[PDB]
C-alpha cells in the first residue's frame, strides 16, 4: 500500500543501530551511510533506535523536513536525552511550551545583549585561556577549547567565575552528566547513563541553591540582577523552579557541547591550510592595528562586522567538520516526497551533514577550501549545520561570535602546528581520540 523508500530493517531488535552508530572520520558520512546511499538512494529506511526509520542525505528533503517542524514532523529524540536534560528542556517540548522556551533563549540572545554583555565576556574568557599558553608545551587543544566553552557558559547562565570552589566542583560533576547524552554505549557501559542520571540531580540541586540566590539579589534589589540567564528569567518570566532548573541546565550542555568541538575543529583546520592562516592573520592585523590607532584595548560589534574572511572559515568549518551529524524527528501525517511515502509515527532522521559533502552542491567538498564562500553563500539548502525553520539553532548567532574572537587572538598571538597524528571521528558526537594535541610557538 505504501510505497516506502528501499532498505532493509536490519537485525528484530538491533536493527542497524550497531552499524549506524559505527565510528567514522568526521569529515566524511562512514561507511554506513556511503554503502547505503549508494545501494538505495539519498533516500532510505531502515530500523534505528528501536523504530521503523527514514534516513535522508536528501538536501531538498531535509529542508522540508526542518521547514515543517510542527506541520508534519516533529522533534523526537531518544528517551535518554528527555531523561538526562530533563522533561522540560527545549529538545523534548513541542508546540507552546517549546515556544516560550525558544522565545526566552531568545530574548535572553537578542542582539542589545549579544552586542554588549556576550561579546565582552568572549573575549574576555578568550584571553584568560589563550593567556596562559606556552610555545613548545604540548597540550590538548581540546581540553583548552572545553575549558573556554564551559567558563563562558557557566558565566553567562549563572554568573560563575573561572577558578572558584563551585566552578570546578560543577566541572568534575558536568563530566559524569555529561556521558548520559554524548558517550558511544558501543563504548561506555550502561551503567553510565544512571551515573549521569544521579549527577544530572546533584547538579540541579546546585542550580536551585544559586536560584534561591539570585531570588534574594531581585528581591533587595541589586544592580546587574539580569547579566545572567538565571537572574533573566527570574525577573522576565514566570517559569517554575522544576522549568528553570532543566532550562539553565539543558543550555549549559548546549552552548558548552558544540562550541568547544567547533573551535577545536578550527583548530584542526587551520593547522593543515597555512594561507588560511596567513590571510585570516592579515585581516586581524588590520583590524587591530586600526584599534591601536583609535586607543582601544576591547573589542565592540564593529570590529566582529569586519571578519569577513573569518566567517568565511568558520563556515568552511562547519561545512567539513559537521558538529551535528543528523537530527532526530517523527512523522505526524502521511507524507509523499519525490514518490515516497512516509507513514506517520515513522521516525526520520535528516542527515543535514550529507549536503555539505555532496561534490554536486561543493566543488571538492572533502577540502577545506575557505574560499569556496565568496562564492557560495548561505541562502538555499546547500548549508544548514544549525538546522533550519522552527527549531533552527537558537544559540548560532552566539557560537559564531565566539568562534570569531577566538580565532581573532589565537591567529594574532600564536602559529601551531599538531603534536600527534589526530583526526576528528563523530560517535556520532564529534571527537578527537587523541585530545588534539598541539604544539605553539609565538609570534613576533
Ligand atoms: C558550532 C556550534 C553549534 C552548532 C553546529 C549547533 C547545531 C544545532 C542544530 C543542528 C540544532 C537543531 C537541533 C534540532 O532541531 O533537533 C540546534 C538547536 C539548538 N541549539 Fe545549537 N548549535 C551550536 C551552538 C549552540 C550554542 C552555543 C547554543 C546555546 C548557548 C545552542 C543552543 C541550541 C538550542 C537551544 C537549540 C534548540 C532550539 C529549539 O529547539 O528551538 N547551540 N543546534
Ligand atoms: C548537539 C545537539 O543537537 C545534540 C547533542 C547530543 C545529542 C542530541 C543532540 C544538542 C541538542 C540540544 C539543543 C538544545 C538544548 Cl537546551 C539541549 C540540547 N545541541 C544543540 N545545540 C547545542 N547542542
Ligand atoms: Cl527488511
Ligand atoms: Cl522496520
Amino acid at each position: 500500500r505504501f510505497n516506502l523508500p528501499p532498505g532493509k530493517s536490519g537485525w528484530p531488535f538491533l536493527g542497524e543501530t550497531i552499524g549506524y552508530l559505527k565510528p567514522y572520520t568526521a569529515t566524511t558520512l562512514g561507511d554506513f551511510m556511503q554503502q547505503h546511499v549508494s545501494k538505495y538512494g539519498k533516500i532510505y529506511r531502515s530500523n534505528l533506535f528501536g523504530e521503523p526509520t527514514i534516513v535522508s542525505a536528501d538536501a531538498g528533503l531535509n529542508r522540508f523536513i526542518l521547514q515543517n517542524e510542527g506541520r508534519l514532523f516533529e522533534c523526537s529524540y531518544p528517551r535518554s536525552i528527555g531523561g538526562i536534560l530533563g522533561k522540560w528542556s527545549m529538545l523534548v517540548l513541542v508546540g507552546d511550551m517549546h515556544r516560550d522556551m525558544r522565545s526566552i533563549s531568545l530574548n535572553f540572545l537578542s542582539h542589545a545583549r549579544l552586542r554588549t554583555i556576550l561579546l565582552k565576556d568572549v573575549e574576555r574568557h578568550t584571553l584568560f585561556v589563550l593567556d596562559s599558553w606556552q610555545q613548545n608545551s604540548i597540550f590538548s587543544a581540546q581540553d583548552e577549547a572545553k575549558k573556554f566553552t564551559f567558563n563562558l557558559m557557566a558565566k553567562h547562565i549563572m554568573s560563575m567565575d573561572p577558578g572558584e570552589e563551585e566552578t570546578e566542583q560543577l566541572k568534575k560533576e558536568y563530566v559524569t552528566f555529561m556521558k548520559g547524552v554524548v558517550s558511544a554505549p558501543l563504548n561506555l557501559p550502561g551503567t553510565a547513563y544512571h551515573k549521569a542520571l544521579q549527577s544530572r540531580a546533584t547538579i540541579l540541586k546546585f542550580i536551585e541553591r544559586k536560584m534561591e540566590e539570585r531570588k534574594l539579589d531581585i528581591k533587595e534589589r541589586k544592580q546587574r540582577t539580569d547579566d545572567d540567564l538565571l537572574g533573566w528569567v527570574l525577573k522576565h518570566s514566570n517559569l517554575s523552579t522544576e522549568q528553570i532548573l532543566d532550562l539553565i541546565l539543558s543550555l549549559l550542555f548546549a552552548g558548552h557541547e558544540t562550541s568547544s568541538v567547533a573551535i577545536a575543529l578550527a583548530i584542526f583546520f587551520l593547522q593543515a591550510c597555512p594561507k588560511a592562516v596567513e590571510e585570516l592573520r592579515e585581516e586581524h592585523l588590520e583590524i587591530a592595528r586600526a584599534k591601536k590607532e583609535l586607543g582601544e584595548s576591547e573589542l565592540n560589534w564593529d570590529d566582529y562586522k569586519k571578519m569577513d574572511f573569518t566567517q568565511c572559515v568558520i563556515n568552511e568549518t562547519l561545512r567539513l567538520g559537521n558538529v551535528v551529524r543528523f537530527l532526530h524527528r517523527k512523522a505526524l501525517k502521511d507524507v509523499r516526497y519525490k514518490g515516497y511515502d512516509i507513514p506517520s509515527g515513522w521516525k526520520v532522521l535528516p542527515v543535514i551533514s550529507a549536503v555539505h559533502l555532496d561534490n554536486s552542491r561543493y566543488d571538492q567538498p572533502n577540502l577545506f577550501n575557505p574560499w569556496r564562500w565568496q562564492q557560495q553563500n548561505t541562502w538555499g539548502n546547500n548549508y544548514m549545520p544549525f538546522g533550519g525553520g522552527p527549531r533552527l539553532c537558537a544559540g548560532s548567532e552566539l557560537a559564531k561570535l565566539e568562534m570569531a574572537v577566538f580565532i581573532h587572538h589565537l591567529v594574532l598571538k600564536f602559529n601551531w602546528e599538531l603534536a600527534e597524528d589526530d583526526k576528528p571521528f563523530a560517535f556520532p558526537f564529534v571527537d578527537f581520540p587523541n585530545g588534539l594535541l598541539i604544539r605553539v610557538s609565538r609570534i613576533l
